[PDB]
This record gives C-alpha cells, structure tokens and sequence, in this order.
C-alpha cells in the first residue's frame, strides 16, 4: 500500500524519511554495521529489492554496489532517483583517485547545499511515483530545507568572525571538498593519504615531512588516526589535525545527518577559532 524506497548510504536515509515522514516506508539496502568499502551483499539483500517501488542512489560513485545488486534482482528496471542530477561535482584528484579511474568526489552529501538540492529532485521524483502524496513530500522538503538553511547559515555567521588568513587550510585527502568549500576555505595543497589509519614508521615520516613544509596550522584528515599518531604529527609538524564524520557509521535515522553536520560544522568552526 504505502510505497517502498530504498536507500543506499546514511545520509539518503535523512533525507527521504524527511521527505516522505510515515508516508512512505524508507528501506536501507544494505545492513546497518556494514560499510560497502568492503562488504558483499548477500541473496537476502538482493531479494529485497523485489520488494521496492524505487531506489534512490548518490549516482556518482557513493553507491555503485547498488546498480550490481538491482542488475542482479528481480526488478533490474526498477525506478531510481539520481539524486545528484543537479549538483555541480566536484573532480577527484590525487594517485589514488587517478590510479582508480575515479572522476568525481562523491560526497556531495557533505555540502548543506548540496544536500538541499538532492532533498528537492528526491521529493520531486517521489510525488511522480505516488502522485497522491506530492503535496506532504514538497511541504516537507520545504520544512527540512529551512532546517538545514539555518544549519549552513549558523557556521557562516561563526566564520564571520574569523580572519581571511585563517581560512588557509590544508587536506589529507579530499572526502571533505563539498563542505570545505561551501564554508569558504581555501585548500593551499592535498597531501595524498599513505599507509590508512595506523601508518608505518616510513609512511608516517613522509606524512610529517609534507606538513611542516606547509604554511598553515590547520589540517582536516580523511584519515582518522588514534590520538598517538595524532599527538607525534603534531609535536612534530607543528599542525592541528582535525577530523570530520563521514556519516556513514551505525544506524539509519531521520535525524543522523542533521545531528552529524551540527558536529562537523561545530568542528570546523572550532579549527579556524583556535588559529
Ligand atoms: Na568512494
Ligand atoms: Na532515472
Ligand atoms: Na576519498
Ligand atoms: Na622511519
Ligand atoms: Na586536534
Ligand atoms: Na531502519
């Protein structure tokens, strides 16, 4: 009776309970514990597929576990929203990502921007699936809007504050690009991550010596380490290492990304503050 959508990775689970409210029931693909980096779906996984009216996908590489596993259903012509359809992208760079054929960052999600403009096409393809739930989907999405408006609005104000010179900050890695440049700040280089979150001592020593050759104090990590590789690459470069959420860990909630952005934003914030 009430429509099935699926969804992919945390922060669509956000944004489509949002939007559809008890409307609509909102149906994760993949088991909450598991990353899809790596994680194979089992049968019962790809069978539930068969009981789904739409998908909704990130569609720019976040999720292409998700196109095997419909290709493999029993509905392999299943509607899908491309939820970044109207998302200006933002291009990988970096070894890794050449090395990997990787052409967009995908995490588009990170930006409130962006996020908004994902909430708006998914609302809108919704009410054309079930034309009789349209108008609560576009007063909903409008509503969850507001909220995540005045989210992105309360870190600018924050960051108003602060000196332009503060704003030169540095990346390991680029998972955070969308929120970084949304808020403003100017990425003087990207030190490509070497070695995950428990480097070698050699691996560790080429992430230190990149550092201290830089001229900011500020550094947000794709790669977060424990606090004693963090304390050495401090004591040692003299930077601050700063790690955002992903949203990608733990259970699905309507108000995951909201609560995660506060804190990530709050982090941000905090960085430039402290330099
Ligand atoms: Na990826
Ligand atoms: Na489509
Ligand atoms: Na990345
Ligand atoms: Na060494
Ligand atoms: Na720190
Ligand atoms: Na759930």
């Amino acid at each position: 009776k009430r429509l099935r959508i699926g969804i992919t990775l945390h922060p669509y689970y956000s944004y489509v309970s949002n939007i559809v409210g008890d409307k609509a029931e909102v149906v994760p693909l993949i088991p909450a514990g598991f990353n899809p980096g790596a994680y194979e779906p089992r049968a019962e996984d790809i069978k539930r597929i068969g009981t789904l009216d739409v998908v909704v996908l990130n569609g720019v590489g976040g999720d292409d576990f998700a196109e095997r596993m419909i290709a493999s259903s029993e509905k392999p012509g299943i509607p899908v929203i491309e939820a970044n359809a109207k998302v200006p992208l933002l291009a990988a760079t970096g070894m890794a990502a050449r090395g990997a054929g990787k052409v967009v960052n995908p995490g588009t999600f990170l930006s409130i921007s962006a996020s908004i403009t994902q909430v708006n096409t998914i609302a809108r393809e919704l009410g054309k699936l079930d034309p009789a739930n349209a108008k609560a989907y576009t007063r909903n999405a409008r509503a969850y809007a507001k909220r995540l408006r005045a989210l992105r609005a309360d870190a600018l104000a924050r960051l108003n504050k602060a000196p332009a010179a503060d704003f030169r900050v540095a990346t390991i890695g680029g998972a955070y690009d969308y929120l970084l440049r949304e808020f403003g700040l100017e990425v003087t280089a990207v030190v490509e991550p070497a070695g995950g979150i428990e480097p070698s001592p050699s691996q560790l020593k080429k992430t230190i010596d990149q550092l201290k050759a830089l001229d900011v104090k500020v550094i947000f990590s794709e790669i977060d380490f424990p606090s004693t590789y963090v304390e050495t690459i401090q004591r040692e470069s003299g930077v601050k290492l700063y790690s955002l959420s992903g949203i990608s860990y733990g259970d699905y909630s309507a108000g995951k990304y909201e609560e995660e952005m506060a804190r990530n934003l709050d982090t941000v914030v905090r960085a430039i503050q402290e330099s």
